[PDB]
């Protein structure tokens, strides 16, 4: 007599694979602010002007007198 045969084996079973990761996103920038603008100066103002004044005026003159006259 002889032995009962036997089936071949097998090698052992390994578990699937996977994608690799990412790092995680960002929002974006945005530029810098910026102060206010402003309205321009303006020079400074003036009071008016005013005409010369005049010497006061004066009355007029008048001849001088005489001695009144007599007979001969």
């Amino acid at each position: 007599p002889t032995a009962s045969p036997t089936a071949s084996p097998t090698a052992s079973p390994t578990a699937s694979p996977t994608a690799s990761p990412t790092a995680s996103p960002t929002a974006s920038p945005t530029a810098s602010p910026t102060a206010s603008p402003t309205a321009s100066p303006t020079a400074s103002p003036t009071a008016s002007p005013t005409a010369s004044p005049t010497a006061s005026p004066t009355a007029s003159p008048t001849a001088s007198p005489t001695a009144s006259p007599t007979a001969s």
